[PDB]
């Protein structure tokens, strides 16, 4: 199917940036009920429109205020760029900066961008607002944005921050579920992206796959081995999982599921996992800012 993309009129409707500063009864009037409503550990609920892996995109509201997003969608608006747009003419149209500089109150913040960050995730001001460029470096192509007003950026600290001067274990394990399917969503969004088979959920190596995020954190260590409760095959069989093959990504300290997925995109060994088409189903873990994902064949 090849659909004709002819125009003559200018699209009337409001843009994803739009949202930004708009109240919440304006995102629902335009873009119509979320698929699911989930907390952060920031302070917004994330609003998650998935049903159309071309159209992903996810909206943050605190105190009925769109306050972020992030745009993952094949399809979705981002002017003046598009999901897909070569580095190269990303920067020449508004170069990117190594420092950025805000002030809140009388409190003045710096953030400096080191160089792989000015290459796979830099940041351009936008009105009332930033917007992060996520990057994938090997194909220099532009593949998610994330949309932020400055308390949003503030909290978030996506980079190294020069400056002035309470969640409940409950609300802890929600925000771990939103991460854990955002995960799984934009992993499948980069299987679309390569041209590979999508992954299925599934449910028991999810568990698996939360059991290591929570070692790796009270134990103090990061690795795909455990000093204590072994190998990714020894937690699979321990959790009644049968497989033909599995892997593993893990990563730490990272803002959100967003911001881990760039990391693991950005990185060969982990990438090769995210792009192997040996794997039919994917189950992720996230405890606090440990996040996981077991890739099994079955
Ligand atoms: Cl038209
Ligand atoms: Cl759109
Ligand atoms: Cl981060
Ligand atoms: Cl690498």
């Amino acid at each position: 199917i090849v659909k004709k993309k002819k125009q003559v009129n200018e699209d009337s409707s409001d843009t994803v940036l739009n949202m930004i500063g708009g109240d919440s009864e304006n995102l629902l009037a335009k873009w119509g009920e979320p698929s699911r409503i989930e907390p952060s550990a920031y302070g917004y609920e994330w609003w998650v429109y998935n049903q159309d892996l071309a159209q992903y995109v996810q909206f943050g509201v605190a105190e009925r205020k769109v306050v972020t997003a992030y745009v993952a969608g094949e399809q979705v608006k981002v002017p003046p760029y598009y999901i897909n747009e070569k580095y190269e003419d990303v920067y020449k149209k508004n170069p990117l900066s190594h420092e950025i500089s805000l002030k809140r109150g009388k409190n003045s913040y710096q953030f400096e961008l080191s160089d792989t960050e000015v290459m796979e995730q830099p940041l351009v001001p936008v009105e009332d607002g930033w917007a992060q460029l996520y990057f994938d470096h090997f194909t220099h192509e532009l593949v998610g944005v994330r949309y932020m007003d400055d308390e949003t950026l503030l909290r978030q600290r996506p980079y190294q921050l020069v400056y002035s001067g309470p969640l409940t274990p409950d609300k802890m394990k929600q925000i771990e579920n939103g991460n854990m399917q955002q995960i799984f969503d934009l992993t499948n969004i980069i299987r679309s992206r390569h041209n590979l088979p999508l992954l299925a959920w599934d449910q028991q190596t999810a568990d698996v796959a939360i059991g290591h995020s929570k070692d790796m954190k009270d134990n103090n260590y990061f690795s795909h081995d455990s000093p204590t409760l072994g190998t990714l095959g020894d937690r699979l069989q321990r959790g009644k999982v049968g497989f033909q093959l599995a892997g593993e990504n893990i990563a730490a300290q990272h803002s959100d599921g967003v911001a881990a997925l760039q990391g693991w995109l950005n990185s060969e060994g982990h990438r090769k996992n995210l792009l192997n088409e040996q794997f039919t189903g994917l189950g992720v873990g996230v405890y606090d800012k440990f996040y996981t994902q077991n890739f099994i064949r079955k």
